């Protein structure tokens, strides 16, 4: 279980690494995925060995860049149908009004 | 040999990782050491393996 605070992530990952858990499933609002991935990097774990999975259905949202050359696999799940033209159009339109926040 | 700019580092480190060169000596004014180490990190080239 992830402890209460996000930045307490350290021991848990540390135990996982010591125990040599070479697969992981997550389940949490991607907002938690950000914290857990930053730890998973700074703890020197993003190596093509480990191979995460996410059930949080918004994996696409995360900034995949600073991890992408490392070589881990982050199979996820997305439903918002980016494939269709009109869907993407409406995404963009809503985006042009989304950024007022 | 490191190329002209530092951020150019990526191909070289790619070769080091591919051939599995598990040790290194560097040499640079540390200002180069910083960028080369950052690349060393984001390349998945910074673990308890290497030294």
């Amino acid at each position: 279980q992830l402890p209460a605070d996000t930045k307490d992530a350290k021991p848990l990952l540390k135990e996982m690494k010591r125990g040599k858990e070479f697969h992981v499933i997550f389940d949490c609002s991607h907002e938690m995925a950000a914290g857990i991935l930053k730890q998973a990097l700074a703890m020197g774990m993003m190596t093509e060995y480990y191979h995460y999975i996410f059930t949080t259905l918004d994996l696409f949202a995360l900034d995949v860049e600073p991890y992408r050359y490392s070589g881990v696999n982050m199979t996820g799940f997305r439903i918002l149908n980016t494939e269709n033209t009109q869907v993407s159009s409406i995404i963009e339109k809503w985006s042009m009004e989304r950024l007022q926040a």
